[PDB]
């Protein structure tokens, strides 16, 4: 009696969460949020990127014009999606440096094709095959022109096509490798010889090679596919005596943000910025462990499957006389993070301190604002999965990606530890600041009891306590009473 | 009266600057410095690196010996500068893997060439062309030897050149692809056949291919360029029946720090360690946003166009009775960063505290010393801009560089935030330390007024105040007076 | 007299060590530990990885079956070690893209070979050479079959081998380039023609090229080596009229963690997880400066040759009346890190504080636990040293590795500075916490003397001092005595 107690404290919750800081591998805090995205819907959203589902067609099949890919003519995409079920159903072919032609067409993002009138005087055009049926008739790749002899003559071709446009032209062409010498004569009326396709700045010479390969869709022959880009002011020149699978025109070649992805995920009617082979994923979080292959505004790939960011202070159980924050949280404090408990003539009371609570909350919201909803866009990259063994180039592609992921995984680990340490520090600091400013108000009218509470040595009723909480307490009013109570022989 | 006031404080400035810390996206400090270099002079300084301006010549034109490049013979460089205006003016040629030959010669850093006496018995040497004029006469690449028939015979060449030196030899040679069968016979007196250039450890076979290409400087033929490196103790062997553009000797191949850069920046008479395509840039700062392409001791390329490093404390306006540092800076404090203000019998005074001021300044200068003027040198790297579409290899080169820049940009962002937080912390700490040590000196002779000031409960004249500032105040001298004043019923 | 002194302090050592923090380039602490591994034993331990020492054989020589490599047949490895002394001693050969075949076999980790019965009707099998002696007889590569004419006929080969297995088959084969037209006829009875090796998904055509190369072990001819991987359900088809160096079967191709390393280090009977070309190195430390080439659970390569992690507090000399921690350490404090010194009626004493000491030690041990003995495994990577000049691909391989090392070296530098700052902070904090809690116990019975000591204003014998140290001091017992002593006119 003749005194009061005023304790400073902070909240605690019954269901806290464990995070990592620089000081502690495990510390329980009142709340945290997940920074690694680990699930996908399992579908690729068809918005807001332009998606082209290849269905049974690879990009290269759609480029050459396999009959089952006729519906793709002239289409564009942000992301071309190639399915594992895709298969070729025309004349058997290969592309030396297939991966590069696939990449450059994918990045260009368009199959726009402009027909041109090549002068094929002296040969038969439009060769077809039972291996490439279009609406039940023998046919061929839509964008290619199989030239054969005319009246058992195949005169030497020396054919030109100038580029008088303001843009580049991509030409796709081929060399036919017949199964037998019989086929060579039947088709071209003479022995095979080289093909040379040239411009002012480039030349490619290819040798047709007669011979049986293992039959594919019953065909032992092959076509090998080549490409040439022709600049404005340059000229395509084609020089051949046979075996030429000629271009019917050129593809536009564009630059932009298009790419290609291998995925079996279904395409859905929905909207998501970040695409992975597993499906679209939300991009609120800064990191993700779903797939290293991404397109769009995506979280960065890391190895961790969880990284928890503290969003509240240390969670400290309440010890079973009122008491302050020293080794003690207040589970009953539910309208603030920090506050006051008092005992005086009028009872025992609690009040939240708004300023300290808001100071902590604002700083935590600040770091969430830097980390949440801030992903950056990436588009065409490098391949990261491989179906064939290749050696040196693939070794480098894999090492580049491994290197990158380990460096990001490190950054993520350090960032979360540093941020969590800072959160513990800033929330501890708001408690300490509140205690110190209360101490300063009280001057010589109170003593520190060592448990986060002051013994106030004068009668201090509810309004008096309120004056301390509100920062309007006038210590001079009570000093005489308090000094007498403090410094009395007992 | 019978008392004095002593306030602890810190300076403030009218023109502060905004920086970023871990706690605050924006906090005003008294001063900061820029860590991202964003401008260039626009010229490449000719010192201290040895610069070779290619003018109208590419490195490869200078290597082969295009007549307009004769002035480059045998020159060395640290940095070869290739101009966008550069053009070839000799026989039209291509180099399979041009980029690699360009790179290896660039990195070697020398065009030193040693003539050798090949045994070309039975052929005519020194073929020339109107397409390659030297001083108005028909000529040819200086370092190459166009062999043609002698008396309508071209006997099979089987020619040797041993390397009996202690160093490697770089041989440059070529294959002529004539426009027509008429030219083939006119030049070599027989049908074309393969060329084989070999050593004990390597072999290259190349097939001349007759045919018209689009005319370049009125020439429908082409030369294709190849290279062979011959080790000490090995032997070059050249085997041909025509179409051989022979070497006249070898290039020295060196190892060191040389490179090549594409730039149109003028070369100036000045001295700068760091070269970019935009010109030389100062290298005081740790980061730069001028160009990802660099040579020499250069700041690291980042995406940010500014990163401000705090070089002073938080800048806090002065509130409109003297008062201390609590929510309050002192704009009138101009000879120190921290200090004392007092009110006593003799007036109101101010003095700077040297120790605390110097402690902060020394620590800030320390971090400037780690960050300023400490760039590291890089020399030949990878190419980072491309004039042609290529696919896989280029995709990887671009991804490697993008990856690197994003990781450095992250490091830069975190470093500056961490350093700035530390600067705010260390400057706040010097203020708090000064307050605490003053508190300790005063013992029971003063009370904390809560605004960064002490109420000293005894007469404390100028010399008394000085004794506190100087750390020589003897509290026992005044304790009796002070205790009487403090603990008095009023 | 009628008073006592109680000082709070921390230990100091005569032999401290210099570390780097964020605040200080150099600060002496009581102890530190090295985080960069800089030495090796100089031997490669034969455990726990399966080591295969190539001795005089390269992997490719062991693959083809050079007689000196017969002992390697069918062996497996985790790490194949190639020696600089290794040399070929059979028919001279080259491998276009040698580096890739070396890499893919190295990564597969097995030389397991299954013989198959090819139908070589109409030719002579098992050609041998004096250039490839096996037990003093003319012989040839064990895994290859040199086919020559039979009765001066070499009928066109068109030979099949289906893959009816559940795994992939690696075929190694070759093309013989004879020195002269005489050898061509002597061996194959007709002019040279192309070789085509194909599957349903691939084709390779190679042209034998007759001509003398510089003699190697007295042989001017060459064999060029090729490879083909055949999938389950696919078929190998070989088509040739001569010059075929045929496969005798296939290699198993596996996937796993195998690699290859160039080293001259001796192999020892010992156990070490981390292998470098310099020898095995311990992997307790997180970083190493021994070699960028590593295999196994290894520290990460950095440029620094030392990084010292503080494992104790700031080391502060003792100043030459007892005194506390303010600018002063206690070299005589050897059974604790923090403690108490007192002066009372019964003498001058010292005692360690266990709690504070253990708190610091536990946190330091925690960070050691994150950093020590926690390396991660890497296996087959990219090559990092090169014996030949190559240009573009090598430039990229080198730049990737340089980039990686600089980023890790940065991470290491920042990590150690941050950790050391945290250690200084946490150890400083334990001292400050101990002082503050002692202050709180003492209430109004003591004053802070400003040197880390309290003047206790009552008789405080050994048991009284112990009660303070033990946290059981009851300030109310002594308050009357203390207040009288404190507030007395003198
Ligand atoms: C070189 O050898 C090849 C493999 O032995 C061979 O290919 C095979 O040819 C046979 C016979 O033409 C094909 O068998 C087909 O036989 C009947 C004929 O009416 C067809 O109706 C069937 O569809 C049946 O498949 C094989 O399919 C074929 N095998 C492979 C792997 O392609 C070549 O013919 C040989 N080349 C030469 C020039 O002789
Ligand atoms: C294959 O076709 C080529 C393109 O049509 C052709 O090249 C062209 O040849 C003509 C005629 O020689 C050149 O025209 C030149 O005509 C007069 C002749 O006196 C010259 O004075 C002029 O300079 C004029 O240019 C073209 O310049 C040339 N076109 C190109 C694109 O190179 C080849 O000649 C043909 N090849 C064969 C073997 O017939
Ligand atoms: C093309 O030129 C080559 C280099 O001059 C040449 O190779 C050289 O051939 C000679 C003679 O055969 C070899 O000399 C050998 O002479 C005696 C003959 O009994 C041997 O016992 C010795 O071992 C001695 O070496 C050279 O070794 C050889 N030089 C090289 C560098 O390989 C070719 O023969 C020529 N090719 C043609 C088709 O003529
Ligand atoms: C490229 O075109 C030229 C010109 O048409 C071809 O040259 C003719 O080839 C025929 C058939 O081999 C010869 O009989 C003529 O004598 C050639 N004409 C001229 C004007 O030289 C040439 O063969 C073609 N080249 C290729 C590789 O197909
Ligand atoms: C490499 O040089 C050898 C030796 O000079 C050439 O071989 C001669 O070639 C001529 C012309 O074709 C033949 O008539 C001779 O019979 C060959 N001589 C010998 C000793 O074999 C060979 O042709 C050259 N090779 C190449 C690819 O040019
Ligand atoms: C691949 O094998 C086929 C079939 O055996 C070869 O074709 C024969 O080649 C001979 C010799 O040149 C000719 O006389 C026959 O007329 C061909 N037979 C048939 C059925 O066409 C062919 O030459 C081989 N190809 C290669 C590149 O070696
Ligand atoms: C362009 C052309 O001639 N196409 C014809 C081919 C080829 O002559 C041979 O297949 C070449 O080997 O033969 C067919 O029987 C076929 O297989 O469909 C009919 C087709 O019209
Ligand atoms: C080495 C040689 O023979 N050079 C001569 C060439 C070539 O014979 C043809 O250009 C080959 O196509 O012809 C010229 O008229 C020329 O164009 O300058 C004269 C020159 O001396
Ligand atoms: C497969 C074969 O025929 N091997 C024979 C070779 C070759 O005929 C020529 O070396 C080819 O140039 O010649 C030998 O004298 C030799 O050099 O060892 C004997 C050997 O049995
Ligand atoms: C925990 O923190 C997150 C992020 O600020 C917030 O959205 C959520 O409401 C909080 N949860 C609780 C139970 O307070
Ligand atoms: C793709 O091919 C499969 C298998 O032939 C067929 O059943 C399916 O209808 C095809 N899909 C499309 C879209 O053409
Ligand atoms: C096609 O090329 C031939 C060359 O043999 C030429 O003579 C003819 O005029 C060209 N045809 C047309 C329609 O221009
Ligand atoms: C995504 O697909 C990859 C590759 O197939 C797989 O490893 C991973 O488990 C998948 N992740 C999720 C969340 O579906
Ligand atoms: C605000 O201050 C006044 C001072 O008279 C005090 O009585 C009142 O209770 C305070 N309000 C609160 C909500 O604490
Ligand atoms: C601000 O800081 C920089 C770096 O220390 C210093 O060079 C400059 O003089 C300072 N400017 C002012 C106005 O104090
Ligand atoms: C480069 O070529 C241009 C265009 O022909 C010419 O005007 C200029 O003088 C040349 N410069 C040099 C240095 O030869
Ligand atoms: C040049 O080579 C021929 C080979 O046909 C040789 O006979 C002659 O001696 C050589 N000439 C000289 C000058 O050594
Ligand atoms: C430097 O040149 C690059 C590439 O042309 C350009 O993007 C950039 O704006 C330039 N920077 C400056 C400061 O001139
Ligand atoms: C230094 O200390 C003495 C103590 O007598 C004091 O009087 C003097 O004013 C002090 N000097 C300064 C510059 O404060
Ligand atoms: C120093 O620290 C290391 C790592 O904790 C420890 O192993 C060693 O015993 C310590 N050395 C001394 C002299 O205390
Ligand atoms: C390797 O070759 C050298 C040199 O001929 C020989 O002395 C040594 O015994 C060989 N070693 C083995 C293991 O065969
Ligand atoms: C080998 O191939 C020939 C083709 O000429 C074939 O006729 C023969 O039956 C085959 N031999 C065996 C043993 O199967
Ligand atoms: C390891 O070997 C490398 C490469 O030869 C050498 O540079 C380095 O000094 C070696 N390090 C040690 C500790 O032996
Ligand atoms: C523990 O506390 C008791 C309190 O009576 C004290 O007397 C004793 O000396 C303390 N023990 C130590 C080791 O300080
Ligand atoms: C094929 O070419 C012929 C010329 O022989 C042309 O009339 C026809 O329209 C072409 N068919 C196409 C492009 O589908
Ligand atoms: C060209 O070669 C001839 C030999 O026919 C020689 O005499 C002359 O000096 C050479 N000219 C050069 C290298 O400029
Ligand atoms: C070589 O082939 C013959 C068939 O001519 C066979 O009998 C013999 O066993 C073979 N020798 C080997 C595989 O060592």
């Amino acid at each position: 009696n003749s005194t009061a107690t005023l304790c400073l404290g902070h909240h605690a919750v019954p269901n806290g969460t464990i995070v990592k800081t620089i000081t502690n591998d495990q510390i329980e805090v009142t709340n945290a949020t997940e920074l690694v995205q680990s699930s996908s819907t399992g579908g690729i959203c068809d918005s807001p990127h332009q998606i082209l589902d290849g269905e049974n067609c690879t990009l290269i099949d759609a480029l050459l014009g396999d009959p089952q890919c006729d519906g793709f003519q002239n289409k564009k995409w942000d992301l071309f999606v190639e399915r594992s079920k895709a298969y070729s159903n025309c004349y058997p072919y290969d592309v030396p440096d297939y991966a590069s032609l696939r990449s450059l067409v994918a990045s260009s993002g368009t199959l726009e094709f402009n027909n041109e009138s090549f002068n094929w005087t002296g040969v038969t055009q439009n060769g077809t095959s039972s291996a490439c049926k279009r609406k039940s008739n023998n046919s061929f790749f839509s964008r290619l022109n199989w030239l054969t002899h005319l009246k058992f003559k195949y005169p030497a071709l020396n054919v030109t096509m100038p580029n008088n446009e303001k843009f580049d032209k991509l030409y796709i062409w081929g060399v036919h490798h017949p199964g037998t010498d019989n086929d060579q004569i039947f088709l071209y009326a003479q022995a095979s010889g080289r093909i040379t396709v040239s411009t002012k700045r480039s030349q490619q010479t290819v040798i047709p090679n007669i011979g049986s390969r293992p039959r594919v869709r019953n065909i032992p022959s092959r076509i090998s596919i080549y490409w040439t880009i022709v600049k404005p002011g340059d000229i395509l020149l084609i020089n051949s005596t046979g075996n030429l699978i000629a271009p019917r025109g050129y593809f536009k070649i564009r630059s932009g943000k298009s790419s290609i992805m291998r995925s079996d995920a279904p395409i859905g009617k929905c909207n998501s910025e970040c695409i992975t082979p597993n499906g679209s994923i939300p991009n609120d979080k800064p990191f993700q462990n779903v797939n290293r292959i991404t397109y769009g505004a995506c979280p960065r790939y890391v190895k961790q499957n969880t990284l928890k960011l503290a969003t509240g202070m240390r969670n400290v159980p309440e010890k079973q006389a009122i008491a302050g924050f020293i080794e003690n949280g207040w589970e009953g404090m539910v309208d603030g993070w920090y506050g006051f408990r008092h005992q005086n003539s009028e009872g025992i009371g609690q009040a939240a301190d708004l300023k300290s609570t808001q100071a902590a909350i604002n700083q935590i919201n600040g770091k969430l604002n830097r980390l949440i909803g801030k992903t950056n866009e990436k588009f065409h990259q490098i391949e990261k999965e491989f179906s064939e063994v290749e050696g040196r180039i693939q070794d480098l592609e894999k090492y580049v990606e491994d290197t990158k992921i380990d460096l990001w995984s490190y950054n993520a680990e350090l960032l979360v530890a540093l941020e969590n340490q800072h959160t513990i520090d800033l929330t501890d600091s708001e408690m300490n600041k509140l205690f110190e400013r209360t101490k300063k108000q009280l001057r010589e009218n109170a003593e520190d009891m060592g448990n986060g509470c002051f013994k106030i040595y004068h009668k201090c009723d509810n309004a008096c306590i309120g004056s301390i909480r509100n920062g309007t307490y006038d210590h001079d009013v009570y000093r005489d009473e308090a000094l007498n109570n403090r410094f009395q022989i007992k």
